[PDB]
């Protein structure tokens, strides 16, 4: 606030820590600052480096980081700016195991600082990366790739101390690659062979044998976006081929189809469950990083990947029992796990809603596959937009209550998350307000007495979803439900009773004009 309007020549007092100096305006603390930022104390090197961001430009000269640190560059020395990445320890088969001793831990706090030291200076631009390298730190981050992998109630401080490293590698490899074109040559073949794209596939694929493992709350919420983020920042560089050859042997399609158990609902526990979770957790990451159909044009050209298609045939007939398959917390999260992988192929539409209509019978001791999953299958029908309702309402009266039932299930879903997407809602009003002409045999006369009812109740589902600002002044067929709304009222339709929720829908209707209000 005060001080940068007062930088005058005056005489200061001395820090403890330097040789001494007469006034100590702003370029000594930066300078502190400079020369001190590759403290190797975690905690202290982002204080340090944003207070340098914040404290460059308060020197009179009002330049910019991009260009001040070169023009101290070219007469302080290539050292000055290289020394600060240094360290002490810039070089043992007794570190093979995982071991505690207090150098090691120290060794990869040194190997945090030099690593993150640079990461700040790469996604900015104040010196570019040409300048940089031109060194210890690929050649300490290769000895460490290759040992990687390899005190039982303590060398686990160590693991965490290991597995805090490795994602911010990957992260300094995204800011080095999405940043300036000349690192896709810049960066030497003694690092981007398979010891990236290994540790990436171990990532990805069965990372609880590395020493990450799940009970830690943080970095495993953290770690697969910015592991997405770096395999969407490798298509600007030539290495699609390297990722594509170190993938396509392990989690291809001979995988998923030798891992579909024939005995799946079952006491099976580890290494069919957990792996099916980890290969679709990784090919739903895979689908988020774009690249699914750049793995698996699995089959043919009927616009259906064939291995999704067995995924739903095997999620349709694995319910199919004996008695009947026992359901659980997890032995259904597999379920919706399979579903919404198996959901994001192509489209993949039609052959849903087609599925469901059915009129195969069930004898236990046939629609029941709606009844379980029942959100997830909603909210794609909810993003399978202005179609769906007419692809359903194609068949209207052989089979009514389930066409009934699966408006209803949509309807509830959509209308519960109102207060975030608020469009999808009024979008399915007024697709399904112009589409009343498939569903004309229920609002007439000779109709058994349970359709009727359920009619009302679509009647203030579809109302109440929205409000009146799109109803009136012919909106759809907006005389054509108005009829059916008054045909409702006939004489032998009701007791009393089922008429109250009709009234109740009076506030929406009584803005209209002369005709038919008299009626």
């Amino acid at each position: 606030k005060k001080h940068v309007s007062l930088n005058k020549a005056k005489k200061r007092r001395l820090p403890r820590g330097f040789p001494p100096s007469a006034s100590l305006c702003l370029l000594d603390l930066v300078k502190w600052l400079l020369a001190h930022c590759g403290r190797p104390q975690t905690e202290c090197r982002h204080k340090s480096i944003e207070l340098f961001y914040k404290f460059v430009p308060l020197l009179p000269g009002n330049r910019s980081p991009n260009l001040w640190l070169k023009d101290v560059l070219k007469e302080e020395g290539v050292s000055f700016l290289i020394n600060t990445f240094e360290g002490g320890g810039c070089g043992l088969l007794y570190l093979r195991g995982p071991f505690s001793l207090q150098a090691t831990l120290c060794w990869l706090d040194l190997l945090l600082a030099a690593l993150e030291c640079y990461n700040t200076f790469i996604g900015e631009r104040t010196v570019g990366a040409l300048q940089v390298l031109g060194s210890s730190l690929l050649k300490a981050v290769a000895f460490f790739l290759e040992s990687i992998a390899m005190s039982p109630q303590e060398g686990e401080r160590y693991n965490y101390s290991k597995c805090t490293v490795v994602v911010r590698i990957m992260e300094f490899t995204t800011t080095l690659l999405n940043t300036s074109p000349e690192g896709w040559k810049l960066l030497k073949k003694d690092l981007c062979n398979t010891h990236l794209m290994r540790v990436l596939v171990q990532t990805l694929c069965e990372p609880a044998s590395i020493g990450f493992n799940i009970g830690d709350v943080q970095v495993m919420a953290h770690l697969p976006d910015v592991c997405v983020n770096l395999m969407k920042a490798l298509k600007m560089s030539p290495y699609k081929d390297i990722l594509e050859t170190h993938l396509r042997e392990k989690i291809t399609a001979q995988s998923i189809e030798e891992l579909c158990a024939v005995n799946l609902y079952g006491p099976d526990a580890q290494v069919d469950r957990s792996r099916l979770a980890a290969v679709v957790s990784a090919c739903k990451q895979l689908h988020r990083a774009g690249l699914l159909h750049n793995i698996l044009p699995s089959q043919s050209t009927d616009l259906h990947h064939s291995v999704g298609t067995e995924l739903l045939s095997l999620v349709y007939k694995g319910i199919a029992p004996q008695c009947l398959p026992s359901l659980d917390l997890s032995c259904k999260q597999l379920a919706s796990g399979l579903l919404e992988l198996a959901f994001a192929f192509g489209g993949l539409c039609e052959r849903l809603v087609s599925l469901l209509l059915n009129p195969a019978v069930l004898s236990t001791a046939g629609e029941y596959f709606y009844s379980l999953f029942s959100e997830t299958i909603n909210t794609e029908l909810l993003k399978n937009l202005d179609l769906a309702v007419l692809e359903l309402m194609q068949s209207s009266v052989d089979n009514t209550k389930m066409v009934s039932a699966v408006l209803n299930g949509m309807l509830d879903q959509s209308f519960r998350e109102r207060a975030n997407q608020k469009h999808q809602g009024l979008k399915l009003a007024t697709t399904i307000l112009q589409h009343w002409k498939k569903c004309d045999s229920w609002w007439a006369k000779d109709s058994p007495l349970e359709t009727k009812m359920a009619v009302l109740a679509l009647l203030a589902k579809i109302l109440q979803i929205d409000s009146s600002v799109s109803f009136n002044t012919s909106h759809g067929s907006f005389p054509e439900v108005f009829t059916t709304y008054i045909s409702l009222l006939a004489d032998t339709k009701l007791d009393l009773h089922l008429k109250g929720q009709a009234v109740t829908l009076l506030p929406f209707f009584t803005s209209l004009t002369g005709g038919s209000l008299e009626e």
